[PDB]
């Protein structure tokens, strides 16, 4: 539960400041035949081995949040540019740093989405920061465990756990409830791993 | 650890066990990390469906295809030169997979990166493919440990592992180092 503050409050703190977007479209595809998908959404395996958003940290002595954002995506050449219309949120990061993080989204068509992602694989980024695309599975398969709950279990950005979780949220991409349910069952399998 | 069985022995199995077939692909890369750590090798994964990490293949029902053909179908080229093993699966039940590899230029690793989201699978049952980063960062858990701490196929895991070791890509110990690294990482991000 990362504290959200305005983008006024934000634009007043010493703090460093991160600019992720993400990228979603409604997905009518049905896995099987038979599971409904519903939505899928873009997130990026980083250099650094962990599952985050595209985007990274903008310098604000020489960009603004948007421009910023925009040089630091790793998602290629196909003309997609987000703008202050795509702000979405600031967040007050629990690092030992002190980071605010700001969420840019949007909703493309389900092309749009893949044309991104054919973009992606020719960015300048591409096997340097950026290590591949992968879409969020949204559905819980029988076992109770695949897709989503398998998913959250893997290794995140801390701030872009949080995240995915609060635009999925906020967005009405998925009832609260059932994201309780999935990152419950997540940190399960997590402990039972570890056991 | 998951007992190996030879190629020999894993071809007379009787029609009670299926097989899985699976390629690990990957290149030597000349690359540096911000100009700082080498990256040595890049090798591909992918998130399936399920959304744990593996390998590209799946089964091959013996009956009907050839384990090359089989996997190629699925990948679709592979041949039994590429064959590195045969590991008998924790159970429920009866899977033997098989693991096969090949080195690529980083060109042709690209190619099929290229390739890859165009197939029919993608966004289906292949959700997106990755490399895996081989470096670790200074700080002891950026790159290969954080990466082993994401959610796999047990068996695809294991499979990397093995194949790191015995294709001469990374010392033993230095996987046990990341391994260790990563379960640490897991143990406190839970707490």
């Amino acid at each position: 539960e990362l504290k959200q503050i305005s983008r006024e409050e934000a634009m007043r703190l010493g703090w460093s400041h991160s600019c992720h977007a993400m990228l979603y479209a409604a997905n009518p595809g049905q896995l099987f035949g038979r599971i409904p998908m519903r939505f899928s959404v873009l997130m990026q395996m980083r250099f650094d081995g962990l599952l985050g958003f595209p985007g990274g940290f903008v310098d604000r002595r020489f960009w603004s949040l948007e421009d910023g954002l925009n040089r630091v995506l790793g998602l290629g050449l196909g003309g997609l540019r987000l703008t202050e219309a795509d702000y979405l949120s600031s967040h007050l990061t629990e690092g030992p740093h002190r980071v605010v993080a700001h969420l840019y989204a949007r909703q493309l068509t389900l092309e749009q989405l893949h044309a991104v992602e054919i973009s992606a694989v020719h960015s300048r980024d591409h096997g340097l920061e950026v290590l591949g695309l992968v879409r969020v599975p949204l559905y819980t398969q029988k076992d109770r465990v695949g897709g989503f709950p398998n998913f959250l279990s893997n290794a995140f950005v801390s701030t872009a756990k949080y995240q995915l979780l609060f635009a999925l949220k906020v967005l009405n991409m998925m009832p609260s409830e059932k994201l309780a349910e999935a990152l419950a069952s997540a940190t399960e399998k997590q402990k039972k791993a570890l056991e």
